[PDB]
């Protein structure tokens, strides 16, 4: 089901570019939301766009805030005493009938959802706030014109077979559906492994959003997807050395990627999914969550 | 286990060819012990075997005609539908568990022994009169090594053979962690023992290797994922264990001919209480890496 709040932050538009007006609601466990946290740090937007961390322990009413479901690092809603993320959506639109997903890019002025599509939120962040940033941060652009077509091409099959692929495998309820998802997933990892052989970045020998969008899946792979989602033909760390190297360089050499990566949130969210893991036990491995360089 | 008799000249169960029969599941590591030793000792035409379905049911282990699965067999002797039918033929008032392995006596129609650690010891000597000289000479629990074998078996049994189950069937975070940490500590200890060695004890194959093997061969294919025994894998975390394991599997056909990874994975991942989706993962690929 596609996200249905698809607005932008544009001069003269509904959502004028401003400092201290827009706010992200996210779960650290969610790769889609983590995309927006990574790009928020890359672009130096921490004092321009606020963030609230919901509890990673998904509930019968959806994402709870940290007062409802305490967890280290999870926060109460600062603004409306919202108890679950759905309260934000119903505040924005009492008749809303979509899903109550994170990430939420929220407008505090008009009290509505600007955009709840991670792929668009991170593109908003490329330019919408540049006037509020120092020159070096303003210049960063993870979706530049010259590389857009190439980025779109690799994004298309990474999204379908890898970003969504792990879920297609993990949430499959038949053997047939599981196999139909996990095989194209690992074929695409085989392909990414070739593309990344001898390279630090997927596109253009520079960091782009294609890297960000892949990273949020791959960083969760050995710690959660291999076991919980049965994506276990091989691991990243032992089966895919070019991807493994690319992953570790992003994580260990760029604080935007490590400081937004909370492996305890990640593992707690996935392994609390009772329909898949009814014992609710969280495995202690793999050790470590990500190997050093 | 409560049938604990032996096969001895002059005893209740005389050593004979064609009289005793094993009922086993390929998925069960305890039962696989008896299959491995059966082949090591060349007993295939002396002690029969029937393979039950790995698809454990509400009535226990079914036979292959009840719950078909490649390689699972019908009961040849009593049209048994489930393993419990053998136990109840032996003792209608039996109140124990209907476990495999079963070492069965076709003559008196009873369970001689349903304890794997004793079945494989019976196999060291009880049938030697029926064997060629080279098979007869094999003894996997020899007097000179017994004390050392017993020492390693004690903690392998407690923390590794049983440990994977203590971890996988724990229902609290606390109990899982209490089981999985000693499991991997004991793997660390075994890794040191096996560095530069082909065998755990005495530079020769013993029952200690067999009893460890049945757990380790199931480790990357099932225990890591299904039982959350995932601090590290054998193949990438434990090179000395991995080498020992691969030499046994690839160089001694008793260990490969009796290793059915499809049965192994089907049994574990059909356990609804742990894996309600019932999906069987396609990995790891391969089940065991080559030498
Ligand atoms: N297409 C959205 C997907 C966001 C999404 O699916 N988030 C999940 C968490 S990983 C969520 O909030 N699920 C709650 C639900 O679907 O009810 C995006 O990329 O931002
Ligand atoms: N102590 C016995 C254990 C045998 C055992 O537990 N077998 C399991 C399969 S791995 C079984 O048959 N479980 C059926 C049950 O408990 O009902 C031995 O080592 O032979």
């Amino acid at each position: 089901k596609a996200s249905t709040f698809r607005r932008f932050i544009e001069k003269g538009g509904e959502f004028e570019p401003e400092k201290g007006r827009y706010h992200l609601y996210v779960a650290y466990s969610c790769p889609w939301a983590t995309r927006t946290l990574i790009v928020r740090k890359i672009k130096g937007l921490e004092e321009i766009v606020g963030v609230t961390i919901v509890s990673p322990l998904f509930s019968a009413h959806g994402w709870p805030f940290g007062d409802v479901s305490p967890f280290p690092g999870a926060e109460a809603d600062p603004f409306y005493n919202a108890q679950y993320v759905r309260d934000l959506y119903l505040r924005a639109d009492p008749k809303y009938e979509g899903r109550f997903t994170v990430p939420v890019l929220w407008d505090k002025k008009t009290e509505t959802v600007v955009n709840n599509e991670s792929s668009e939120i991170i593109r908003i962040f490329n330019t919408a706030f540049n006037e509020f940033l120092p020159a070096d941060k303003a210049a960063i652009h993870l979706y530049p014109e010259a590389l857009k077509s190439e980025i779109d091409e690799i994004n298309e099959w990474v999204y379908d077979t890898v970003n969504n692929g792990v879920y297609k495998a993990g949430f499959a309820t038949t053997q047939q559906a599981y196999e139909a998802a996990v095989i194209p997933l690992f074929e695409s990892l085989d392909r990414l492994e070739k593309i990344l052989t001898g390279k630090d970045y997927l596109v253009g020998d520079q960091l782009t959003e294609a890297d960000v969008r892949l990273f949020v899946t791959i960083i969760r792979f050995d710690p959660a997807y291999v076991g919980h989602f049965k994506c276990n033909l091989r691991t990243i760390r032992d089966g895919y050395p070019a991807i493994h190297l690319w992953l570790r360089k992003l994580y260990w050499n760029n604080s935007a990627f490590s400081e937004t990566c909370k492996f305890d949130h990640i593992k707690a969210s996935y392994y609390a999914q009772k329909n898949v893991n009814p014992t609710l036990v969280v495995p202690l491995g793999p050790i470590p969550n990500i190997l050093p360089l």
